[PDB]
């Protein structure tokens, strides 16, 4: 229950939430990304490697994306998924409708 809770405290409190790990090359790529839209005030990245439940974090991720692997990506509570998903939605539009339904990008 606590560790589901604080899982999804992270994705409702905030509008883009990047769950990452340490030295993760398409975690960092991801967020690069999402940072060049310029986000960042409304970004939260949270490092489930340090952190003493990274198991149960990861089987919750997999509970709600259907993988396990970070970084895992929500918008607005819904599933981006992982970096290979963003880049997808970036290169054919739809992450930027995605920002601009949310008001985040002109
Ligand atoms: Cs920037
Ligand atoms: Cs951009
Ligand atoms: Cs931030
Ligand atoms: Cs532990
Ligand atoms: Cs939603
Ligand atoms: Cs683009
Ligand atoms: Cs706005």
């Amino acid at each position: 229950e606590a560790v589901k809770k604080w899982v999804n405290k992270i994705i409702e409190e905030n509008i883009i939430a990047v769950f990452a790990k340490t030295e993760c090359p398409y975690c960092i790529k991801a967020i690069s990304i999402l940072k060049g839209y310029n986000l960042n005030s409304h970004m939260h990245v949270e490092n489930i490697e340090k952190n003493p439940d990274m198991a149960n974090i990861q089987a919750y991720l997999k509970e709600l994306t259907g993988k396990s692997s970070v970084p895992r990506i929500f918008i607005n509570k819904d599933v981006v998924g992982g970096c290979d998903d963003l880049v997808k939605e970036n290169d054919e539009g739809k992450l930027k409708e995605r920002l601009q339904k949310l008001g985040l990008v002109n």
